[PDB]
């Protein structure tokens, strides 16, 4: 659970190559003693992860603990989907300038319902009478508020990224 | 235009059959000097015409003017489709007890201009939001009102028979 398989530079034949697993935060000389050295400081070799994003094989350890704090300060279910948050975004300190901005549809799940949720219980575009509740045509509208807006769609619900 | 070709009961043969034409309003003398007579009084064969409605081949005459009343009472646009009227209503007795009833549509043709009238223009169902009203279903509206109430759909506009 968001851990690393970080060793070694050493030993680039790799003969029974070492390093098991390291959660956050990680030291240097902890990991270093672990894993053991070719001699001199060349260490951090990110063989396999399992991370919700990804990540380079010669990225610096200090950026991982850079990352990591801004990975876990988020409510999990942005945690769940941050991969489709990097669809529209493209980094991890440019989700957290606008962490607020995305708004959340637990409650809707397809676009059809976003529609409904604006309507009926919004009243964004105002009231609705009765007899007319019924005809309201709510997919021309979603496709509109589709291409106007940005809507990203995951398991959970709908995430809207406003400006 | 409106008219009749009666003659005659006598000559059944109808050996040089004759009697051409006679616009409303009709006297039985001078019809009957005009086609003769079989040495006594037996006429009005009403074998072809041009009306409006339809009549049967043994209607006395006095009938007809009686009718003739009723038809031209009406206004053009009522007279230009009598029959499609009759397809709803029985008689031209009936029609002129509800002859008031038929409100026309010389501005819509079809269904859809018939539910933009309604709610576009009337405000039937209330107040109509800018930003609503391109998002507005109106043929299943249209589908609602045709399943409701009585629409008849002609040439001119819509009649609609209301109760």
């Amino acid at each position: 659970d968001m851990q690393v398989y970080i060793a070694n530079l050493g030993k680039y034949n790799e003969g029974e190559l070492v390093g098991a697993w390291f959660t956050f935060p990680i030291d240097f000389e902890e990991v270093k003693e672990k894993i053991g050295l070719n001699d001199e400081y060349e260490e951090y070799a990110i063989h396999d992860y399992e991370l919700p994003f990804t990540v380079d094989e010669y990225t610096s350890i200090g950026e991982l603990n850079r990352l990591w704090e801004m990975v876990s300060e988020l409510p999990e279910e942005l945690q769940s989907e941050l991969s489709a948050l990097l669809t529209h975004f493209s980094s991890i300190e440019e989700l957290s300038e606008h962490q607020e901005d995305i708004i959340i549809h637990s409650d809707c799940d397809d676009m059809y319902d976003v529609a409904r949720y604006y309507i009926e219980e919004t009243g964004a575009l105002g009231e609705v009478p009765a007899s007319l509740q019924n005809y309201i045509d709510y997919q021309a509208y979603g496709r509109d508020l589709d291409l106007s807006g940005t809507f990203i769609s995951t398991n959970h619900g709908i995430f809207e990224i406003v400006y």
